[PDB]
């Protein structure tokens, strides 16, 4: 079990017949105004202070990542990866009006933006020249190299040296162990700008991306040397084809990594959207409590109560989770998730609308059990993933973050709570809604 770099013979040559979508620009190839500029904004962004451990879940356990981390992106856009979602701080894109950072915060997005828009126009570049050599469409090769979204990346391993052996090459020590990237566009290439800041095998002390051909360790992995403002590409199915890894070197270091991230159903809009259809079934000339349905047939019961679902532990949790960290950095998410809270909050009075329903003198048994079996999953989902959160908000690892990022959990009541129509614990309501299914016939 082995690995090359530059140093090897061999390299180049595996390079070309093994790993052949991964591309590598080096920091000559690049502006030293833009490498100023962007360099600059990642020293402003830490300053500042806006990138921070996410606390994610692998395998069941509550993980804080060596790795500091910060979202910036197109407004309303989010990226989901280790069951974390991720929340755009804003870019100015076309046709936008932020209104949403202190000063210098602004500028690096900005420039962050620059550095997307020049990423994009070498990532289109090289995807043209791959086609050609596959030669010896159009739209699909704009939209795999659309970014949407960068993640940031800092890390001192001075101040952060608990990293894990690399177990299959021998590549020393892993900022970030073996994976592929989650919740891409399919085929869509992924840019990094690495910023490092200042014998057999590589280099200890200087920072390496690592390739692997996924299930393989029989092929010699690659360790690529990066400098400062190295620039490299994961082009078309490479991230699927292969896994990559972070080698962590002695200095800090900094990366911006471009993606497309598949939002389908990941921004604002789209929950805002589906929010809308949910409370379609909401007669809604005023907005009190006395929640009153326009119709009980099931698959419409169901969908609402889907809806819920989704705005409630993919939205609301995963935002409050985060401990209302980036507050710091902008605000744009505030009035968006306060009025996602509102829409979830009438929601609640849906159910408890349905749960009424369900309980009427005189309804037909037969269609109360079509109502029970079109809700039961969503409730029980409901339930299970509520204790889940509950769980991963209170977990040791969590308690232990400063006041800036302690992960609230939110929305809770307590059943003293008389403003709430229903309890945060449905374990109740889901076993007399089960037995009632099984009564006697
Ligand atoms: O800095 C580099 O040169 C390489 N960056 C990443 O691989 C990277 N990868 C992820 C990532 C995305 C999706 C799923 C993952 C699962 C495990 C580890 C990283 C993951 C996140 C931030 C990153 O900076
Ligand atoms: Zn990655």
């Amino acid at each position: 079990g082995s690995h090359m770099t530059p140093k090897d013979d061999e390299f180049y040559q595996q390079w070309q017949l093994k790993y052949p979508k991964l591309i590598l620009r080096e920091a000559s190839s690049v502006s030293e105004e833009l490498h100023k500029e962007v360099q600059e904004a990642f020293l402003t962004l830490h300053k500042h202070g806006c990138l921070f451990r996410d606390l994610v879940r692998i395998q069941g356990k509550d993980l804080l990542t060596p790795v500091s981390r910060i979202l910036i992106g197109n407004p309303g856009c989010t990226y989901k990866y280790l069951n974390t979602r991720l929340f755009t701080v804003p870019w100015p894109v076309k046709g936008s009006n932020i209104k949403h950072t202190e000063a210098e915060i602004a500028a690096a997005c900005e420039t962050f933006l620059k550095l997307n828009d020049y990423l994009q126009i070498e990532t289109i570049q090289a995807l043209e020249e791959l086609a050609a050599k596959e030669k010896a469409d159009e739209v699909d090769i704009k939209s795999r190299a659309a970014y949407n979204v960068t993640l940031l990346n800092f890390m001192d391993p001075q101040k952060m040296p608990y990293l894990k052996e690399e177990p299959y090459f021998g590549m020393g020590k892993m900022a970030v162990s073996w994976h592929h990237d989650e919740n891409l566009v399919d085929r869509s290439a992924v840019a990094v700008y690495s910023y490092s800041c200042e014998l057999e095998g590589r280099d200890p002390d200087i920072w390496h991306v690592g390739f692997k051909i996924s299930w393989d360790i029989e092929t010699p992995g690659l360790a690529i040397p990066l400098h400062q403002g190295d620039c490299y590409f994961m082009l078309d199915d490479l991230n699927a084809t292969h896994q990559h890894c972070v080698l962590a070197g002695s200095q800090p270091r900094f990366s911006s990594t471009h993606r497309v991230a598949e939002c389908s159903t990941g921004t604002l809009d789209y929950i805002l959207q589906r929010c809308q259809l949910a409370l379609q079934n909401v007669c809604d000339d005023v907005d009190n409590d006395d929640v009153s349905l326009k119709s009980f047939e099931p698959a419409v019961l169901k969908q609402g109560e889907e809806i819920h679902n989704e705005v409630e532990f993919e939205w609301l949790r995963q935002f409050w989770f985060q401990g209302n960290r980036y507050r710091k950095c902008t605000d744009w998410w505030c009035q968006p998730m306060a009025q996602l809270e509102a829409l979830w909050k009438k929601m609640e009075g849906v159910t408890n609308a349905v749960l009424h329903e369900v309980k009427r003198e005189g309804l037909p048994v037969e269609q109360r059990n079509e109502i029970l079996t079109a809700i039961l999953a969503s409730l029980t989902a409901r339930q299970n993933l509520r204790r889940e959160w509950h769980a991963r908000c209170q977990s040791r690892i969590a308690r232990t973050l400063p006041a800036d990022q302690k992960p609230e959990c939110r929305p809770y009541w307590e059943k003293d709570d008389a403003s709430m129509p229903l309890p945060f614990d449905l374990t109740d309501i889901v076993s007399e809604l089960r037995g009632q299914l099984l009564e006697a016939k």
